[PDB]
């Protein structure tokens, strides 16, 4: 079927935010959106008791209103502050949710089920960890599509070289 690009990494990550600003753009643009690939985000949510915080704010977006989930992602990446802070607050997250403009239902719907313990986006979030680990990932930011390692996942064009 479609290629599966998976990128692996961390709100918190600084490089995570570069790759974010590099390559999504170009990449949302010519194969996510048009639904040429499956794209996802495995959150490794290590840096920082916050992370896995954002990381169910994150995955309740993409359940809920996943036609926003690349904005905010973008958005939330751009917010990032130093890692030794707990930046990710369920302040700004719900205040990141509320920037999506959903309908308030579907809004409080995201904002009720990232804080609710062993809902499916918390559930969700927990899993990461487990992909991650068990997919012998040693560094972040790094990116597959199909399995194969992008040579520069800094890149646009590396991943481009891997779809045709």
């Amino acid at each position: 079927g479609k290629p599966l690009v998976v990128v692996y990494g961390d709100y918190k990550c600084p490089y995570c935010k570069e790759l974010d600003e590099k390559v999504m753009p170009k990449l949302r643009k010519n194969y996510i959106d048009n639904h040429k690939v499956e794209y996802q985000f495995v959150n490794l949510a290590f840096l920082g008791k916050d992370s896995i915080v954002g990381s169910r704010a994150s995955h309740a977006v993409l359940m809920y209103a996943p036609k926003s989930f690349l904005d905010f992602q973008k958005q939330l990446f751009a917010a990032q502050q130093d890692q030794n802070k707990e930046w990710l607050t369920k302040e700004l997250l719900d205040k990141h949710i509320k920037q999506l403009h959903l309908d308030k239902e579907t809004e409080n719907k995201i904002i009720k089920d990232y804080k609710t313990k062993d809902s499916k986006s918390w559930k969700a979030a927990e899993k990461d960890k487990k992909i991650a680990k068990d997919n012998h990932i040693k560094t972040t930011p790094t990116a597959f599509i199909n399995g194969e390692k992008v040579e520069d996942p800094y890149d646009y064009e590396s991943y481009e070289k891997l779809l045709k």
